[PDB]
């Protein structure tokens, strides 16, 4: 007896209905740009997949990003450029600027704008009361687009949200594990940071949805109004399940499993033992209830929940009044 199906309660179709060419990356074309357009300034980072540098467009002389793509399947490529295709001018969706490669080798590189950072670890120290709703807002904005075009992102964390501070500028970067929604269909649930992981990737739910990005939001907020970051942190990811458990209590958590009938890993229920529902307040000390309210802890509850059907939607959570003076400033006459 397999696990119960479900469908995502928002955008289901989104891709059903567009043309083949929006959600076939496969057979997406390429048009590329110049490399001789760049220069390679700084190294900034590695991924397992790629290297990353900060640049120059030396046609105009401004700051960009390049991302180098190490050998890979060709399939992986053209999936995250069709999605940052299909989201570019999006609100808060970083803008791919070009595609290059080395003509000879083929080496390709994708193009970025620049974001002038400040690393996450420094700056939320920093940040007030405001500044978290504000920001958090504006990645809703990008979520609620992406997923309003059929795309989750599958790897929200601090590190994939870049912030220019000074300029209260916010991009969602690295859409490269991001993946088109299509109804029923099974995915991959060796995505997300392991800390950002949804309950339904531990317990290895595969037909999951948008909802996922939700979950990793609202580890996000927690680590941010409580000053504790990441949230949830477990050795691995087992450990994971436990340390969410801990949290929300492990009777909700089984009417979880028992809802979907997923079938547990046997060594689960000895290490996931019996824990009571936590209250939110009890996070709260003297050090972060500067950036603790009513309203942000009535929003963080209705993001963190195990069944992935009843968390907010990104739009739904735009509509909380943890957001009402976001809301009047974003009203801008302009
Ligand atoms: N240096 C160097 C490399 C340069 C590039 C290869 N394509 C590119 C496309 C646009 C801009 C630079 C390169 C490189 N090629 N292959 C790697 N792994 C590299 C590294 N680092
Ligand atoms: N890593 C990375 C990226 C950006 C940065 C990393 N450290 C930084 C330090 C200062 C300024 C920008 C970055 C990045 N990755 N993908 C993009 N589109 C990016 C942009 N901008």
């Amino acid at each position: 007896s397999g696990p119960v199906p479900s469908r995502a309660r928002v955008y289901t179709d989104v891709n059903t209905h567009r043309p083949r060419e929006y959600w076939d990356y496969e057979s997406h074309v390429v048009e590329w740009g110049n490399q001789d357009d760049y220069q390679l300034v700084r190294k900034l980072g590695r991924g397992k997949y790629s290297e990353v540098f900060e640049a120059i467009n030396i046609t105009n002389n401004e700051k960009v990003v390049v991302k180098i793509l190490k050998p890979v399947k060709k399939k992986k490529i053209k999936r995250e450029i069709k999605i940052l295709e299909n989201l570019r001018g999006g609100p808060n969706i970083i803008t791919l600027a070009d595609i290059v490669k080395d003509p000879v080798s083929r080496t390709p590189a994708l193009v970025f704008e620049h974001v002038n950072n400040t690393d996450f670890k420094q700056l939320y120290q920093t940040l007030t009361d405001y500044d978290i709703r504000f920001y958090m807002y504006e990645i809703l904005k990008a979520l609620d687009y992406c997923h309003s075009m059929g795309i989750m992102h599958r790897d929200v964390k601090p590190h994939n949200v870049m912030i220019d501070h000074e300029h209260r500028k916010l991009r969602l970067i690295d859409w490269g594990l991001a993946e088109f929604y299509h109804p029923g269909q099974e995915y991959n649930v060796r995505v997300a940071s392991r800390y950002f992981k949804g309950p339904e990737l531990l317990v290895d739910y595969q037909m999951y949805d948008y909802s996922l990005d939700m979950w990793s939001l609202g580890c996000m907020l927690a680590s941010m109004i409580f000053r504790k970051e990441p949230f949830f942190h477990g050795h691995d990811n087992y450990d994971q399940l436990v340390r969410i458990a801990k949290v929300l209590g492990t009777e909700d958590l089984y009417d979880y499993i028992d809802k979907y009938n997923i079938e547990l890993d046997p060594r689960f229920n000895d290490i996931l033992g019996r824990h009571s529902r936590k209250r939110w307040e009890r996070f709260v000390h003297s050090e972060n209830q500067h950036l603790v309210s009513p309203e942000a802890l009535d929003f963080l509850d209705k993001l963190l929940r195990y069944d992935h059907q009843s968390r907010l939607t990104a739009r739904e959570a735009m509509e909380h009044p943890y957001f009402y003076t976001v809301v009047k400033d974003q009203a801008r006459m302009g």
